[PDB]
DNA sequence: TACAATTTAATTGTATACAATTTAATTGT
DNA sequence: TACAATTAAATTGTATACAATTAAATTGT
């Protein structure tokens, strides 16, 4: 068959996650991965290139265009580390900052869809994590 | 609202993760893993339409259309418009596409063994996607 | 300590994803 | 007969993913 391939359900599941984010994150005209590097920027106002690749597992192949992106878009801005002119800073901007105050249904909202199945996620979410420990070394 | 703790990031880091798992072993079959998958309805299926494959991958035209036509110039399938219905389309298996089964024979095999190292039965960790994939459509 | 391995981003090239639009064929009563 | 409305692929425009290569800026001996 097909849906007992544990990768394609990995795969299928989080294209339709995907597209249940897309009506709220048209709201803050932003997309999916977009989204992710917010979620580190609000933790931590700035971050090196590097470091949002390694948690979003991610390299600058994706990051370089994508933070070019965002930083057009006025959400970030972007400049040379000092201490190592090799590394890249990423900074949020007001705007960037204010964001999240509109992306705070999100979460709650996913929710009430994804949990709509009917066993505990807190379950899943932890395979999830080993896998992801394994499949990552 | 920390990224590692959405089910959402968890199903994207992972998926991607597996697909890096594939990458070794369907490279020497000269496919890519979404390519793999069209493949896999097909040796189980001689025919099938574009609309069924997009049905089955979560897929539409757009990501298939291309993706069919860089498999018809790799010379595993041939594409001949319906005749039950000159608006679709059918997708059949060459001699060559259908030998290619053979060599990905045990891949299945090599992704378990390098994956089944999570805190659970993949029979449960499968379902699991399963559900919220049931779900999320 | 000169400077060849090493690292971090940007760059290149190939391959998905998907919304929105378009085009051609077929259908609802 | 008719057809407006559907429908199925293609197509167009934007945005990821990622391997390999490149370029410049530390490291280690």
């Amino acid at each position: 068959k097909l849906e007992n391939q544990l990768s394609f359900l990995l795969y299928a599941s989080s294209r339709e996650m995907t597209k249940q984010y897309k009506p709220l994150l048209d709201k803050l005209n932003i997309t999916y991965p977009q989204y992710l590097a917010l979620l580190l920027l609000w933790e931590h106002e700035t971050l090196t290139v590097k470091k949002m690749g390694e948690q979003l597992y991610l390299d600058s192949g994706t990051l370089t265009p994508m933070l070019k992106r965002m930083e057009q878009q006025g959400l970030i801005t972007r400049k040379r580390s000092e201490e190592d002119e090799r590394s890249v800073l990423i900074s949020l901007t007001e705007d960037g900052a204010l964001l999240k105050e509109k992306a705070v249904d999100i979460p709650g909202t996913i929710l009430g869809l994804s949990k709509q199945s009917g066993e505990d996620l807190k379950q899943l979410k932890s395979a999830l994590y080993t896998l992801l420990e394994t499949l990552h070394q």
